[PDB]
């Protein structure tokens, strides 16, 4: 009886296996426009991707993931609130069944219909394994998937999507250029929070950009054929694998653009 998005499993039960989903960091969150502040002292952001080698494309149950290999500083980001250098690991979405919802943060409780998530390690701890205990241990990109026209950077992955369908499955998934996948402007909203699923440790600096991507309604419609199951199990799509969003507490939202 695993944690997931279904009824008897989701976001809601979370708490009962992991109770830091009740903590004081937790995310996503609603970003409030108006009350984020701008902050003159955020220093640039630095999206260093050139170097970035792609792996593989995993379907894990709960999300696809594409991963980097990240055993040497390739693909790094540094700069806006961070501290030091945070090496690209992965990325993956969260989406919905509906194009009206999908994204994990919501701006002014606007959900938009996919969520990209860059996942990014610091390099002072040596791993991800090592840096997820610590407060300052990721720094995630969080950037927003509207419906409308289509991202040609995003192609690639739409179409391997059929080889990975199911629960543990894997293809090989090399040469691909997450630059394809950001918006032109890197303006962004930064907070600290958690990872968004089990073990929904508190080491995430975010970095939520402002500018959403455009994807085609055919894009989104292919990670929506995606399966929750393992071959041979009873077939749920996956779909609405995100999670809603958590109270604020003691946090302050800071936006890097007037
Ligand atoms: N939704 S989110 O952005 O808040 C989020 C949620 C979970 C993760 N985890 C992740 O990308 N993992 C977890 C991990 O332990 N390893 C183990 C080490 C290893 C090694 C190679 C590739 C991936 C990994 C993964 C990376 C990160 C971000
Ligand atoms: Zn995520």
């Amino acid at each position: 009886h695993h944690w997931g998005y279904g009824k008897h499993n989701g976001p809601e039960h979370w708490h009962k296996d992991f109770p830091i989903a009740k903590g004081e960091r937790q995310s996503p969150v609603d970003i409030d426009t108006h009350t984020a502040k701008y902050d003159p002292s955020l220093k640039p952001l630095s999206v260093s991707y050139d170097q970035a080698t792609s792996l593989r494309i995993l379907n894990n149950g709960h999300a696809f993931n594409v991963e980097f290999d990240d055993s040497q500083d390739k693909a790094v980001l540094k700069g806006g609130p961070l501290d030091g250098t945070y090496r690209l690991i992965q990325f993956h979405f969260h989406w919905g069944s509906l194009d009206g919802q999908g994204s994990e943060h919501t701006v002014d409780k606007k959900k938009y219909a996919a969520e990209l998530h860059l996942v990014h390690w610091n390099t002072k701890y040596g791993d991800f394994g090592k840096a997820v205990q610590q407060p300052d241990g990721l720094a995630v990109l969080g950037i927003f998937l509207k419906v409308g026209s289509a991202k040609p950077g995003l192609q690639k992955v739409v179409d391997v999507l059929d080889s990975i369908k199911t629960k543990g499955k894997s293809a090989d998934f090399t040469n691909f250029d997450p630059r394809g996948l950001l918006p032109e402007s890197l303006d962004y909203w930064t907070y600290p929070g958690s990872l968004t699923t089990p073990p929904l440790l508190e080491c995430v600096t975010w970095i939520v950009l402002k500018e959403p991507i455009s994807v085609s309604s055919e894009q989104v419609l292919k990670f929506r054929k995606l399966n929750f199951n393992g071959e041979g199990e009873p077939e749920e799509l996956m779909v609405d694998n995100w999670r809603p969003a958590q109270p604020l507490k003691n946090r302050q939202i800071k936006a890097s653009f007037k």
